[PDB]
């Protein structure tokens, strides 16, 4: 992924 979060 690389991002994140959390949704």
């Amino acid at each position: 992924x690389x991002a994140x979060g959390y949704x």
